[PDB]
């Protein structure tokens, strides 16, 4: 089997702290399982489902945005947090949390793609493939942050309904 290898591949592509999309797959007494890639499913512990029984917060088939808090490749287990994703949410878009952590250095400065000239604000010639890849990653990061906005709006509308 190749489960160790699939999970290693996932980990080298979704560092700890990234906020990733998932589908709620099954509710267990101790959490909610979330499929984050084909073949890869992680557990959202009960104490991590919300800032405040799992059926209480999520249902099967729900799109969810979850923060990767741990990857244990020895036990082939991925730990996920809905609540910790929501804590990090800002209405202002930070692409580093949503799959572009590479475009930022250790201090948090932005790193332009190598083929792009910042003073010109134009791509140099010969970098079409680099550009298309950068544009796809960036479109994916936007898609994720939008999914996250929708989860925050869903959570707040439910509360307002509960509150009333």
């Amino acid at each position: 089997n190749l489960y160790f290898q699939h999970m290693r591949h996932f980990a080298r592509t979704h560092a700890i702290g990234q906020i990733v999309p998932g589908k709620v797959t099954k509710l267990v007494p101790f959490g909610a399982f979330v499929r984050v890639e084909e073949g890869i499913e992680g557990l959202v512990h009960i104490s991590e489902l919300s800032e405040r029984v799992p059926d209480q917060v999520v249902q099967v088939g729900d799109d969810a945005m979850v923060k990767v808090i741990d990857i244990d490749l020895e036990r082939r287990r991925i730990s996920l947090s809905l609540k910790q994703a929501n804590e990090d949410y800002t209405e202002e878009f930070d692409p580093s949390k949503y799959g572009m952590a590479d475009s930022y250095d250790e201090q948090g400065n932005y790193i332009f793609p190598e083929g792009f000239d910042p003073e010109t604000n134009e791509w140099l010639e010969g970098f079409d493939k680099q550009r298309e890849e950068w544009e796809a990653r960036y479109a994916e990061a936007e898609r994720r942050h939008k999914m996250h906005t929708a989860q925050m709006e869903k959570f707040a509308a439910a509360e307002a309904e509960a509150a009333n």
